[PDB]
């Protein structure tokens, strides 16, 4: 299948500080609940707990190496390979980070979702760093700002071949 990436990040690849994202930008929710509607959504257990939530209209599988961990309206995964034992005859998979989780399929992403804020936020969880040429780009577009989205940012696609 083809795994995906999908990540929010800093002009210097800050993606959270807290246990939380380091900004509150609502309509980057959206191209977000848009693009992964109808797919799996691989979360690690430090990122889910930063949701709270199943979010409706995609599996949600959360990777824990916690055998007793549960949470009704989640799949959950000890493993990788549980993982792709789950999403068996799948399309696309979404990885929907904590870096943790970034860093366990980075041998098996196809393609990348970026959203880049042109900011710099004082956080502490920053996106791994990816292979220097290789991804071609894809598609960019310009979000959306206003007094509840106050800041510059822009959506990226890349791919390998
Ligand atoms: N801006 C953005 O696009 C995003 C931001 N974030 C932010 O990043 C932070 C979370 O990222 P991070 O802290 O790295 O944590 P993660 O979201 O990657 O979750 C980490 C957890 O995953 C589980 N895990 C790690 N390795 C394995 C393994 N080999 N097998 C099974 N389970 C494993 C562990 O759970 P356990 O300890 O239970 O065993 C670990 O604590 C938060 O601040 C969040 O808000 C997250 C996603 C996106
Ligand atoms: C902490 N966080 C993780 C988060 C935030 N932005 C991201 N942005 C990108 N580009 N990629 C991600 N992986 C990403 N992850 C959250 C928090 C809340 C919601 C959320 O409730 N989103 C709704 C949409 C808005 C809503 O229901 O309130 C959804 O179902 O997708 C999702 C992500």
């Amino acid at each position: 299948m083809i795994v995906s990436f999908m990540v929010a990040m800093d002009e210097n690849r800050v993606i959270g500080k807290d246990n939380n994202l380091p900004w509150r930008l609502p309509s980057e929710l959206q191209y977000v609940k848009k693009t992964t509607m109808g797919h799996p959504l691989i979360m690690g257990r430090k990122n889910y707990e930063a949701i709270g939530r199943p979010l409706p209209g995609r599996r949600n599988i959360i990777v824990t190496r916690n055998e007793g961990y549960h949470v009704e309206g989640c799949e959950v995964a000890h493993s990788v390979e549980e993982v792709f034992e789950l999403c068996k005859n799948e399309e696309e998979i979404f990885i929907f980070g904590g870096a943790q989780i970034y860093d366990l399929f980075l041998p098996y992403v196809d393609k990348l979702y970026i959203t880049k804020i042109h900011h710099a936020f004082e956080g502490d969880t920053f996106f791994p760093e990816m292979d220097m040429t290789n991804w071609k780009e894809v598609f960019v577009e310009k979000g959306l700002t206003d007094e509840k989205n106050p800041y510059t940012y822009y959506y990226h696609v890349y791919e390998k071949q």
